[PDB]
């Protein structure tokens, strides 16, 4: 699909069986998302924006479903103020900027 | 054009005449540069990342041309590690997210 700007750009998200909400943020280099449990092992972590630095949980091969595309990367799990999909998996749903 | 995420999505921006270079987010509301002695008057505001808020100086109207592509508004200027460029802008270029 062709998203616009006018508003955030926020979509559904299938993750752990659990529908999410996220922002499709292409200034994020990770995807972040709130704090939850996901199966696996996860490594701690910490990753930095504007503010500062904050501690995670990082979890590898995590299959997520985005607006209908798949993709299975590195989710990390923390304090983030909102659920980010970045580029790590951006990319995978062949996502690109255009104007 | 079109750009694809496999690194930042970092173009050149010209504000003040000077050139710059600033990431294109579809993740951030608000467009802030880092630190820069822009003249005029300005309104304290407080912006939140990952991390937390941060205190920026809120200048309007600033004519800001993005990869070629002339507009013009809010520019919030404060301590961030990179310049980033919002919404708010990135409406006005006519950009969008497509997958
Ligand atoms: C700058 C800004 C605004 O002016 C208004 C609203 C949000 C933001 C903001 O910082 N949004 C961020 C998403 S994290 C987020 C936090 C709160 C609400 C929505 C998203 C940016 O899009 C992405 N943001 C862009 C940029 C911010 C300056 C530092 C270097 C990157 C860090 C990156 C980032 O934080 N990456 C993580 C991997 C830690 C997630």
């Amino acid at each position: 699909p062709q998203i616009t700007l006018w508003k955030r750009p926020l979509v559904t998200i299938r993750i752990g069986g659990q529908l999410k909400e996220a922002l499709l943020d292409t200034g994020a280099d990770d995807t972040v998302l709130e704090e939850m449990n996901l199966p696996g092992r996860w490594k701690p972590k910490m990753i930095g924006g504007i503010g500062g630095f904050i501690k995670v949980r990082q979890y590898d091969q995590i299959p997520i479903e985005i607006c209908g595309h798949k993709a299975i990367g590195t989710v990390l799990v923390g304090p983030t103020p909102t659920n980010v999909i970045g580029r790590n998996l951006l990319t995978q749903i062949g996502c690109t900027l255009n104007f």
